[PDB]
C-alpha cells in the first residue's frame, strides 16, 4: 500500500495527510523562479510543508535541484525548502540542490524540523545562496554587522525527540550546516558535514578591488581591522546548539533552550566549529566524531566527549566557551593534518573553569612551534584578540585533571590553579600557576 507519485504536483497533496505511505518516482525535478507564485506550483513558503503524522517519504534516486532565486520570491520573509511540523515521520534518502548564488531576500534554512519523533535519513544536501559570501563571520554574524547579512542555514532541529541520521550536509552558504534551537533530545548519527575555508590573508588581497570588505577598509566586527594569518571557515557552526528558539509541537508554540543533544559518529570538516553544544541545557553527549579543518573542535561546555578525534590545522581541538564553564569531561585524540597548518591561534586547547577531567591523545611527533595545551592566559584567538569578546578569552582554570597523552607542550598560566597533570614528558611543561602538580608517565 506505497502510492507512488511523478511530479511535485502530485507529490504536495500527500504532505497533508496522516497514515500515507509515498514514493516520488526517480528523476531530476526542478523548481525554478517561474513556479512560485499565485497560480504556480509553490504559492507559499515553506515550499514542502509536512504537516502530517505517521507518514513516509521515499525518495530514492530523486534529484530535486532548487533555483536560489525562489529566496527572493517570497518578499521580505523568511524561507524554508523543507519544514516538518507533524510527528512520527520518515523522510528518505533525496538529493536536494540549491542552483545559482542569489542570496535570500531575509534568510533561508534548508530544512527545518519541528514535531517530535521525527526521522530524516540518508540525505544529500547542497546549500547554496547567501550575503555576505567569503567572509565568514568576520563582518557580522548578529546585530550590529559591518556588512549587513542575509544568511542561509542547512538543517535546523528543533521539536522533541527529531533525528537526523547518516546523511551528508555540504554547505557553500553562509550558515550553520547543522543546528538545533529549542530542540528537546535531538540527535545527529552518522553524518558527514563539510564547509568550505579561505584564509584571512586571501581576504585582505581584496584590496583595492571596491568589494563589500575593501569598502569597509577591513574593519570587522570584532573591533580591529582582520588580522592576517588564520583560517575562516565561509560556513558558522557545523553542529551548533542554541540556549533559545522557537518549535512547534501539535500546533502549540514552545520557546526554550535546547537540551540533551546527542552526537554519535560523525565527520565535520572545513566549518566554524566541528560541535558546539555548550548552549544546550540537559545532558550533552558527543561519541566517535571526527572533525577535520575547523576554526574549532569540541565546545560543550559541560559534558561528555568520548572518543573524539579532531585536527588542529587551522585552530584547537578543544575550547571552554567561558570561565564558568564546570564539568567537561573529553578524551580528544588530536588526529594526523589533513592540510597543510595554518593555525594562527597558537593553541591545540585553551582550558579554563573549573572541575574539568581532560584527556588528549596522539601520536604527532613534529610538533609545530606555535602549538600548544593552555590552561588560562591569553589566546590569541581570531575572535577574541586586543579585549574583544572579553568573556572567551583570559580566564582562570581551577581544579582540573588533564592527562596530556601527547608530545605537545603545556603552559599552565598564572591564572590557573589545583591542575592536577600527568603528561608523557614533563620537560616541556611550563608552571606558572599555583599548587600544580606535574607528574609524568609511561607512554
Amino acid at each position: 500500500q506505497t502510492t507512488t507519485v511523478y511530479s511535485l504536483e502530485d507529490l504536495l497533496p500527500y504532505l497533508k495527510q496522516d497514515n500515507v505511505d509515498v514514493k516520488l518516482a526517480p528523476g531530476t525535478y526542478n523548481v525554478n523562479g517561474f513556479d512560485v507564485g499565485e497560480d504556480r506550483l509553490f504559492s507559499t513558503t515553506p515550499l514542502f510543508l509536512f504537516e502530517g503524522s505517521n507518514s513516509t517519504y521515499d525518495f530514492t534516486d530523486v534529484k530535486l535541484n532548487i533555483n536560489t532565486v525562489v529566496l527572493t520570491k517570497f518578499g521580505n520573509n523568511e524561507v524554508n525548502e523543507i519544514q516538518i511540523l507533524g510527528n512520527n515521520n520518515v523522510l528518505k534518502n533525496l538529493k536536494l540542490e540549491d542552483i545559482g548564488t542569489t542570496a535570500p531576500s531575509n534568510r533561508a534554512q534548508s530544512i527545518v524540523i519541528d514535531g517530535r519523533d521525527n526521522r530524516i535519513e540518508g540525505f544529500h544536501l547542497t546549500i547554496r545562496g547567501s550575503y555576505p559570501y567569503g567572509y565568514g563571520d568576520a563582518f557580522g554574524a548578529g546585530g550590529g554587522s559591518v556588512i549587513n547579512h542575509r544568511k542561509h542555514s542547512g538543517v535546523l532541529i528543533r521539536g522533541l525527540r527529531n533525528h537526523l541520521k547518516d546523511c551528508t550536509i555540504i554547505s557553500r552558504s553562509y550558515g550553520h550546516i547543522v543546528f538545533m534551537q529549542a530542540a528537546s533530545y535531538p540527535t545527529v548519527e552518522g553524518c558527514y558535514i563539510e564547509g568550505e575555508m579561505r584564509s584571512t590573508d586571501d581576504m585582505l588581497a581584496e584590496e583595492g578591488t571596491g568589494s563589500p570588505a575593501d569598502k569597509v577598509d577591513f574593519m570587522t566586527v570584532w573591533g580591529y581591522k582582520l588580522p592576517a594569518g588564520y583560517m575562516m571557515s565561509l560556513q558558522e557552526g557545523g553542529i551548533r546548539a542554541y540556549n533559545a528558539g522557537t518549535t512547534y509541537i501539535d500546533g502549540v508554540e514552545i520557546q526554550r533552550a535546547t537540551d540533551n543533544p546527542t552526537v554519535l559518529n560523525c565527520t565535520i570538516k572545513n566549518a566554524r566549529t566541528g560541535v558546539t553544544l555548550a548552549h544546550a541545557n540537559g545532558t550533552k553527549y558527543v561519541e566517535g566524531c571526527t572533525v577535520l579543518g575547523c576554526e574549532n573542535g569540541y565546545s560543550i561546555g559541560s559534558g561528555t566527549v568520548v572518543n573524539c578525534g579532531a585536527d588542529a590545522i587551522y585552530g584547537p581541538v578543544f575550547k571552554n566557551t567561558y570561565g564558568s564553564d564546570k564539568g567537561y569531561n573529553a578524551d580528544i585524540t588530536i588526529l594526523p593534518p589533513s592540510d597543510a597548518y595554518y593555525n594562527g591561534h597558537d593553541a591545540v586547547a585553551y582550558i579554563g573553569g573549573s572541575n574539568h577531567n581532560l584527556t588528549f591523545r596522539s601520536e604527532i611527533t613534529e610538533i609545530p612551534s606555535n602549538l600548544k595545551i593552555m590552561v588560562s592566559g591569553d589566546l590569541q584567538g581570531l575572535r577574541v584578540l586586543h579585549g574583544s569578546n572579553p568573556s572567551q578569552n583570559n580566564f582562570a582554570g581551577t581544579n582540573i585533571v588533564l592527562r596530556n597523552l601527547t608530545n605537545f607542550p603545556v603552559d599552565l598560566h598564572s591564572d590557573s590553579s589545583n591542575i592536577t597533570v600527568t603528561s608523557c614528558d614533563t620537560d616541556n611543561i611550563t608552571d606558572n600557576g599555583t599548587n600544580n602538580s606535574i607528574e609524568a608517565i609511561d607512554c
